[PDB]
């Protein structure tokens, strides 16, 4: 599988744009695209040697971890350090299936009995995204918290909030040029901070945004979705037009009509 390296050793916003262009490069194949909006492959009928992609991440505490991405909706669903891999709880029989072909020579595999999803890491966590700050700092440290896992260093709440940074800076990242930018600002300034609202109701509203423009007529919506401006206050968006410089990829959830 493809892999993709980026370091926070000395990062700046070039290289992280370089890092981030490069998965989306490999996440799409440039065969499906909707209103200039790039689809992720369809799941359905996808070869298994085309399926993942792979994220190393390394920091300035000269450790490495990687991460593996399912190109079907940029979902990190596993990592490996040194001789461990760990994976999160699959949705069902064919995913599971799917990730015995990552990092098979791994001594030690170990599959979560908890999923992914941010409800679930931000109750191991013991905190919202709202609250979990993001940046170069955040990614650094969450590197060094993932890389020492297997070992007993690193606490249940502290693995979720580091999974909870990884997620939101290279899968949210990705999917989102807003995301990207936001994270951009932060190393350029190196300033740590949470995700405001705009981030937060974007991240929750990919897969209905991915649907709405599929599913429009002519690129107009039939129910309008409601987001959050930075400053909380409600956006309404009707069409795929005001999203193009908002959405980078979208999950695939329909045939695209003649
Ligand atoms: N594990 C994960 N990977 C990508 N996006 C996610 N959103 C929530 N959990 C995620």
């Amino acid at each position: 599988y493809p892999i993709i390296n980026f370091t926070t050793a000395g990062a700046t916003v070039q290289s992280y744009t370089n890092f981030i262009r490069a998965v989306r490069g490999r996440l799409t194949t440039g065969a499906d695209v909707r209103h200039e909006i790039p689809v992720l492959p369809n799941r359905v009928g996808l070869p298994i040697n085309q399926r993942f992609i792979l994220v190393e991440l390394s920091n300035h505490a000269e450790l490495s971890v990687t991460l593996a991405l399912d190109v079907t909706n940029a979902y990190v669903v596993g990592y490996r350090a040194g001789n461990s891999a760990y994976f999160f709880h699959p949705d069902n029989q064919e995913d599971a299936e799917a990730i015995t072909h990552l990092f098979t020579d791994v001594q030690n595999r170990y599959t979560f009995a908890f999923g992914g999803n941010y409800d679930r890491l931000e109750q191991l966590a013991g905190n919202l995204r709202e609250n979990i700050e993001l940046g170069n700092g955040p990614l650094e440290e969450a590197i060094s918290a993932l890389y020492y896992y297997s070992t007993g260093g690193t606490q249940l709440p502290t693995l979720a909030r580091s999974f909870i940074i990884c997620i939101q800076m290279i899968s949210e990242a990705a999917r989102f040029q807003y995301i990207e930018g936001e994270m951009r600002t932060r190393i350029r300034y190196n300033r740590r901070s949470a995700p405001d609202p705009s981030v937060i109701t974007l991240e929750n509203s990919w897969g209905r945004l991915s649907t709405a423009i599929q599913e429009s007529n002519q690129g107009a919506f039939a129910s309008p979705i409601q987001l959050q401006r930075r400053n909380g206050s409600k956006f309404s968006v009707y069409d795929v037009s005001i999203l193009i410089p908002i959405i980078a990829l979208m999950v695939y959830r329909c045939a695209p009509p003649p």
